[PDB]
Parts: C-alpha cells; structure tokens; sequence
C-alpha cells in the first residue's frame, strides 16, 4: 500500500516500516505528511502549521509559463518569475500555456515571448516547478491548469498533443454515433467522448499538467455569441451527458467521502467554467465588455443552464470557475416569490456562488475566479475601490483569483478587516484537498522520457482522425439525374477555393485548379471544373474599435445599446439605460470609480467579437457587406466563381459554423451540390469522407437558421428556433447520409 514517493529536496522519513516524505523537514512524520491519515486530518495538520501569508498565497493562480536560456540555448527552463510566486507569494497554483509541439530546424532561443516546447520539455519546466515547491518550508506541491490543446484550429506525428475536432464536433460525432446505432439523436454516444477524454488525460497528465480551465458547459442558445466556438451543443441534455462523461474519465469515478472524484487516478482535474451558464448574452454581446453585461432569460431557462454543472458536479468536479455576467431578474432557485438574483456580476454574488452552487446545488469543492475581471471587470460594483471589488468575490464564495500574483493583495484585504482569517483558512481547506487526493504530496513529478512516449502517439492521433471524420455533418446531398453529388466520383478536374491544401486534393487523383491566388494575380476560372471545392467561414476585425472616439464607440450614427441594466440602487448602470451611445458604458467614458483617468476596457475587443452594433450579422450577404465581418474567401469570390461553372450543383461547400451562420437565400450558397458543417478536420479527414471511404456519420449539435430575422428573433436562452417565425433551415439531430 505504500505509494510510490520522489523527493528531489526533502528527505524520506520512515515510520511504522511503511515509508513517508518529510516536507517539514522537523525530522519528523507530521499528519499531513501521512498517506494513511484521512485527508481532512492531513489539511487539518497542514493549515494549522500555516502562516497567514502561506494559506493567503493558496488563493491566487497565475500565469506560469517555461521560459528558454538564450545562452544556454535550452528550453524548458525556469523562468524568472517562478522564484518569486513560490517563495515570497507562497503561490501553489498556475496556469500553463506554452505551446507543446517539436521546433522547426533553425529556431533559436529569442528571449521574446512563449517559446514552444516539446512534451520531455514541458515535463522538464513541470517537474522544476514541483522541486522548487518542494523546497518551500512546507513542501506543498503545485498544480498546473491550462486551457484546451487537444482540438484543431480551424482556420490554421508525435510531440504535439492529439488533434480532435473542435468541442462541437466532438457533440456532433457523439449524435452521429448514437444515431447510427440506434437511429436517435438526443444524448449521444457518450462512448465517442470518454475515447477523446482518455487521450487527453493520458497525454495532459504525462507532461505534469493535472487541471484544466474547462472544459466550458455554457450552451449554444444565443447563436450572436462569439463564443459559441467553444461550446459542445445547446442542448442542455446532450451538455449534461457530456459533462458527466468528461468528468469521469479524466478525474476518475471513484469519488471521496466529500462527494468529488479525486483519486491519485485523476489524470486532470477539471475547473468547469462560466457557472452558471454564460451562453444566453443579450444581443449576444460578451461580459468581457462594458457593453455586454447582462445575461437575460425571455424563455425562463436558468435552470436548463446550470444543468449541465449539476450532472459535473454530481460526478464530483473538482472545481468551478463562475462568469462575470449580470443576471437580469433571475428568480433565486429555491427562494420566495418576486425574489431575483442581485444585479452584480455572479462572480461577485454570494447568492449565486455560495447560495445557488454551495447550499442549492451540492457543490462540494473549489471555486476558482476567471482573468482579468476582478479588478476592472467587475459589473454592478463600478462604483467600488478594486480591494473592495476583490473581497465581494471572496466574501461571495471565490476561494482563487486568476491572474493575481501579489499575495500582499489578500493580507491587506485582511488586515483591512475586509475579509475574515476563518474565511482565509475555508479556502485553504477546499485548495489544499484535491493536491492530498490527487497524490501530490506523495510524488508531484513526471517522467519527461514517458511524455515522449504519450503526447501524440500513433493511436491516440488515430483517436482523433476517428472522430474528425464522424465529426463531419452533411447538410445537403443533391440528387441528379446522374444520382448523389457528394459520393465524389473517382477521377475528374477540381477547382478548389479556401482552405484546401493542392496537393493532398490532387493525392486523391484529381486534377487540380487552385482558386486560392493572391490579391494582385489573376485567378483562373472554374469553368469546366468537374466538381468546385469550397471551404468556407467567417470571422471578426474589430480591432479598431475604440470606445471613446466619436467614429466609433460615441457615434451616435450606430445606433443606441438596447440592453438595460437597472441597479439595485435603483439607478441605471452607465450606459446601460437603453438610450445610451455603444461607447457610454466603458470605465472611460462613465469615470464612475476611483481613478481619475480610467483606461478603457472595451477598446480594441481583444478577446473576441464583432463592433456591437453588428453582433446580428450572421448571414453571409450581411457580413460581407459589414464593417468588422469579413467572409473567407469573401463572398463575392464564391459568388464569381459558383457562376463560372453552368451548374451550381458541381459546388461542395465546406462550412466552419464557428458562430450559427446563416446561409441566406441570397447568398446562392443554398444552390451548391452539397453543403457540409466541419469542424475541424485534417484535409484527408475531409477528402476521406467526400470520396466515399468513409461515409458522413455526424448530425448538428446546434439548430442553423436560414433567415436573419430568426436570429433576431428566437430566445437567447432557448435552443433551436422553433418559436420563431421564419424557423430554423436545420434543426438539432439533423445529418443526412450516403445512402
Ligand atoms: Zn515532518
Ligand atoms: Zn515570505
Ligand atoms: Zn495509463
Ligand atoms: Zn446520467
Ligand atoms: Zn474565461
Ligand atoms: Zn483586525
Ligand atoms: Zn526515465
Ligand atoms: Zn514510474
Ligand atoms: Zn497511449
Ligand atoms: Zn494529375
Ligand atoms: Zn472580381
Ligand atoms: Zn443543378
Ligand atoms: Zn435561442
């Protein structure tokens, strides 16, 4: 039964003829250093043994990142930040987002930015990590989190982690798999989602990575969100199922007396995240801007949003990440009547964090803030200091706080008589726990040599072309006098436009026409093409925007923002009065806090999104002709070249449904031969399926409308489209097949 331990720092001790480490250094066996003590006795003896400062340092996770010698000409090196957070913030937690991947010939340590390393480097940083924790007074072990790895970029061998389809893709095999063994499509297959999660566990773990940033149980009702990209599906039902799945397989299902599934079999703890549901955005608009607070609820679903969280923490997640959004008049769940959930942002709502998830939810663990919203993101307390702005999130539940690397932050909070001792020692209790349950204490290190061996082998990459070919929907298979289009017909000219590599399309023997040419060359025509290839998507530029400027954000030539958010004072938020100027929210323009010269938190739309006043354009006639939309290859192309061949029915669209585009009537794209949603695919994943090796399996994980008025006009916490008027062109479950 003894576990097998490795200390690099500390010694080992024995005792009882078993063997243990001693972190202390007392030359004795503490109770938290005994692996056979239950683990609430360990934390016990551990938090007892803590400083303030020690235990403070828990509540912070920031970025920690592996850093290269310019003269050593080594990667994988400690950067210089790391002696700071573990010795003087007595940090524990971090966030790891260095790409893992094998460096081109010729790519020389510049000390600018995050280098990539490869898995046995990765292990090395990882493992420096740990020894330099281990040398902390009380040798507690850190925890890495990271955000997702294992999924194709859709619009870019061994050492890179596997590539998987993106997160709908995923939920769309699952379907398809479910229905071609049983002919529904509602839950899934969960069996698709448990071989995705044993790769990535297997090759996250291997690199010394054991916590996740996700995966995200948010669902896809408000298509005008731009982050719909990393959403499984909109049905509540269909998430839940894969929440419980993920959960199991990557933290294991033996659950603790505690009720959460952490075992020293825990590949990666997950910090489900945006609790309790982020997908219903007014307008689609984001939290992460001023203008986009509010989170409103016309169909009365905020009990399907958060059912996804239930089933994960029923499975015993280890933690959970709450969004910065602003209920809009929520009835608090299991409360009196005309009660509604405090306008301020859920991560600052103890109702919502200790209330909804704690007492009426189950929620057993810990609960981990979200970046760069503390501070200057702090919706419905716009009028408060940033300490006080830290111990509302704290005092509401948040045991965390990304992105903070000062641990002087807590004390002064403390100090300040803002935030209790008992609340400090709370968090460490729930922080502290899964590092014992996980093993951590007992060997915090990885194998570098075996992170080779695990990141990208040949049958986990298998694992993914599986799924990236079931992942494939086919929305339309038009059939001619000569029968179906899409099974392509062996040999024959292709014309190809977007992103299709020239030579993997001619390896299936085609001759090829490459559309794709640069802006002042000449693009041949697609005349006499066979079959016209086309793989198509659309994405924001919204870079300029400025929330500050008359051109932009106080023109009042865009309109007004719609969205109303009354405060509990009883006042309008700034800017959030309905009649306000897009730009009239931001921190710079309201001046509403205690620094005279705000900066802007809106300007440039860093994370993602289109100018607000567009955040409806999803049809392609729209967005081409849109300021901060551009189609890729822009519409009028695929227009122009769709002409040249006499029938439209030689056209094979490839859609990337990043956000639930809508293919208007206009557009013409509806008179292709064969329209596919992908998301995310190799070229011979694709090529595979349209030329009949395989044959397309997969159904949506998300209605598609064919009309702008639908997404105007549907719920944005309902799924589908079906209250709407116009309705929904393809609805949940739908796939067709080469019959
Ligand atoms: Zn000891
Ligand atoms: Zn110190
Ligand atoms: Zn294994
Ligand atoms: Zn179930
Ligand atoms: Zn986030
Ligand atoms: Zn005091
Ligand atoms: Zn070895
Ligand atoms: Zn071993
Ligand atoms: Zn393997
Ligand atoms: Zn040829
Ligand atoms: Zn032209
Ligand atoms: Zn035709
Ligand atoms: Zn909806």
């Amino acid at each position: 039964e003894q576990p097998e331990l490795e200390a690099r720092v500390k010694e080992i001790i024995e005792v009882d003829g078993y063997q243990f480490r001693d972190l202390n250094d007392n030359g004795e066996l503490d109770p938290y250093e005994d692996w056979r003590l239950p683990t609430p006795e360990r934390v016990a003896d551990l938090v007892g043994q803590m400083s303030l400062v020690e235990k403070s340092g828990l509540m912070l996770i920031n970025t920690l990142n592996a850093a290269c010698d310019p003269q050593t000409g080594e990667f994988g090196v400690l950067p210089a930040q790391a002696d700071n957070y573990i010795n003087t913030q007595h940090m524990h937690r971090f966030v790891f987002r260095n790409v893992v991947d094998v460096r081109a010939e010729g790519v020389e340590c510049t000390g600018t930015g995050t280098p990539v390393v490869s898995p046995a480097e990765a292990a090395t940083f990882t493992n420096a990590v740990q020894e330099m924790s281990e040398a902390t007074r009380l040798g507690i072990p850190s925890l890495f989190k990271s955000n997702a790895r294992n999924h194709i970029d859709p619009d870019a061998a061994a050492g890179a982690f596997s590539a998987f389809p993106k997160e709908a893709g995923i939920a769309a095999a699952a379907l398809g798999e479910q229905a071609r063994r049983t002919g529904e499509a509602t839950t899934g297959d969960m069996s698709v989602v448990a071989d995705f999660a044993d790769v990535m566990g297997e090759e996250w773990a291997s690199i010394g990575l054991r916590g996740m940033y996700g995966y995200m149980a948010d669902l896809s009702t408000e298509p005008r969100w731009y982050r719909t990209h990393e959403t499984f599906t909109e049905d509540a039902y269909l998430a839940a199922e894969i929440m419980e799945t993920l959960v199991q397989t990557l933290q294991g299902e033996e659950l603790t007396d505690n009720g959460l599934a952490l075992s020293p079999q825990t590949r990666v703890a997950l910090t489900l995240k945006h609790f309790p549901g982020g997908g219903p955005q007014e307008l689609g608009l984001d939290p992460h801007y001023a203008f986009g607070k509010a989170q409103v609820y016309p169909a009365g679903r905020f009990e399907e949003h958060f059912l996804p969280f239930q089933a994960a923490i029923d499975a015993g997640v280890s933690s959970i990440m709450p969004y910065y959004g602003v209920p809009v008049d929520v009835p608090v769940v299991g409360g009196e009547p005309g009660e509604t959930y405090p306008h301020t942002g859920f991560a600052f709502s103890d109702s919502i964090v200790n209330g909804l998830l704690r007492d009426q939810l189950g929620f057993t663990g810990y609960v981990n803030s979200d970046t760069g919203i503390i501070n200057d993101r702090a919706w419905g307390l716009e009028g408060n200091t940033v300490p006080e702005r830290v111990a509302a999130a704290i005092n509401g539940g948040t045991d965390t706080l990304s992105g903070f690397s000062d641990v002087s932050v807590i004390t002064d909070l403390y100090e300040a008589d803002l935030i209790s001792e008992e609340r400090i020692d709370l968090a460490a209790e729930r922080l502290l726990e899964p590092l014992f349950d996980m093993g951590l204490f007992e060997n915090p290190y990885v194998d570098p040599d075996v992170a080779t061996a695990t990141v990208g082998a040949d049958d986990h990459r298998a694992v993914g072309l599986d799924l990236q070919r079931k992942s494939l929907v086919l929305l339309q298979n038009e059939e001619t006098d000569e029968g179906p289009v899409l099974p392509l017909k062996e040999g024959g000219d292709v014309y190809i436009l977007g992103d299709f590599t020239e030579e993997t399309v001619e390896s299936y023997g085609y001759e090829v026409t490459n559309g794709n040419v640069a802006e002042g060359e000449e693009r041949p025509s697609a005349a006499g093409s066979d079959y016209v290839l086309i793989s198509m998507t659309a994405k924001t530029n919204a870079g300029d925007y400025v929330s500050d400027d008359p051109s932009l954000g106080l023109n009042p030539d865009h309109g007004t923002n719609p969205s109303v958010i009354i405060g509990d004072d009883g006042e309008p938020l700034p800017g959030l009065d309905g009649q306000s100027l897009w730009g009239a929210a931001d921190v710079c323009v309201h001046k509403e806090g205690h620094e005279e010269n705000p900066s802007c938190t809106d300007n440039r739309l860093r994370f993602g999104g289109a100018y607000p006043w567009e955040s409806s354009i999803l049809d392609f006639t729209g967005m081409e002709a849109a300021e901060s939309w551009e189609v890729v290859p822009s519409l009028e192309t695929i227009q122009e070249v769709m002409a040249e061949v006499e029938d439209p029915s030689k056209v094979i669209l490839h859609v990337y449904f990043r956000q639930p585009y809508v293919l208007d009537e206009e557009s013409g794209l509806r008179d292709a031969g064969a329209i596919l949603a992908g998301f995310g695919m190799t070229d011979t994943a694709l090529m595979d399926v349209l030329t009949g090796a395989y044959a397309p399996q997969g159904k949506l994980p998300f209605a598609l409308a064919g009309t702008r008025e639908a997404i105007i006009e549907q719920d944005s916490d309902r799924p589908g489209y079906d209250e709407t008027e116009d309705g929904a062109l393809y609805p949940f479950g739908y796939g067709l097949t080469y019959e």
